[PDB]
């Protein structure tokens, strides 16, 4: 099993917030220690990413690219699946320190896009989605974004994406049945990561209004690379 071997051996460890629990709850705190949280999690994600089977294949001006437009949709995913293992999908498990129940989710302004990441989070035990699955499953989602006008080259991206779709295979079979399921949940991610991406960008052009902070890292990738995205420049693969 060295594919999954690897997959394991490279999976991030636990990546706290940073956020201050004994204030009572405010929609400036609670954004900022997210926008800290998806800073944190960025250098997780890449140090994750470039340690993935054959991701090196990749161009270098395409590896930074494709973790960038990924990088929501991954967070999103790993974080439904902490939420499923850790509380049962009863709250957003973003980090230890930052656990929504449904009044953070009010108070954060994103109830509808929390209320859809708790239903990721339950489908995954709805669906009995293995740890080995999972562990699949994100890899490809890396994998499920790119630009209309082309990577640099696109051709060793293909492959790639091919190659993981093979991985996924041989972890089902052991299968029409479970592709599907598996490839719907997956598709699923992208509508999620895509309100995210909008409500992120907004607060973004807003938050000097707001009292929200943005890290340097993430008001560059939120401002250079989420806007190809919701100009319609870079779509996500839908498998359906
Ligand atoms: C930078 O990403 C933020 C975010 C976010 C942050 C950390 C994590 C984690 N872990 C997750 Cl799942 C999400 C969806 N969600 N986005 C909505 C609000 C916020 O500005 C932004």
């Amino acid at each position: 099993p060295i594919f999954l071997n690897v997959l394991e051996a490279i999976e991030p460890g636990v990546v706290c917030a940073g956020h201050d629990n004994n204030q009572p709850d405010s929609f400036a705190a609670l954004l900022s220690s997210l926008n800290e949280l998806g800073e944190r999690q960025l250098v997780h994600v890449v140090k994750w990413a470039k340690a993935l089977p054959g991701f090196r294949n990749l161009h270098v001006d395409d590896q930074m690219a494709v973790i960038q437009y990924s990088w929501m949709g991954l967070m999103v995913f790993a974080m439904g699946w902490r939420s499923f293992t850790n509380v049962n999908s009863r709250m957003l498990y973003f980090a230890p320190d930052l656990v929504f129940n449904e009044y953070r989710m009010h108070k954060s302004r994103m109830y509808s896009q929390c209320v859809r990441m708790r239903h990721l989070s339950q489908e995954f035990g709805w669906l009995q989605i293995t740890p080995q699955e999972f562990l699949c499953m994100k890899a490809l989602l890396l994998f499920s974004i790119i630009p209309v006008d082309g990577l640099k080259n696109q051709k060793f991206f293909d492959e790639l994406r091919m190659n993981y779709i093979k991985e996924l295979d041989r972890i089902i079979a052991c299968c029409s049945r479970r592709f599907y399921q598996l490839t719907k949940l997956l598709d699923s991610v992208q509508p999620i990561a895509r309100e995210l991406h909008q409500f992120t960008f907004d607060l973004l052009i807003k938050s000097h209004m707001v009292s929200v902070d943005f890290p340097e890292m993430m008001a560059e990738i939120i401002s250079v690379q989420v806007p190809k995205i919701l100009s319609g420049k870079v779509k996500p693969i839908y498998f359906h």
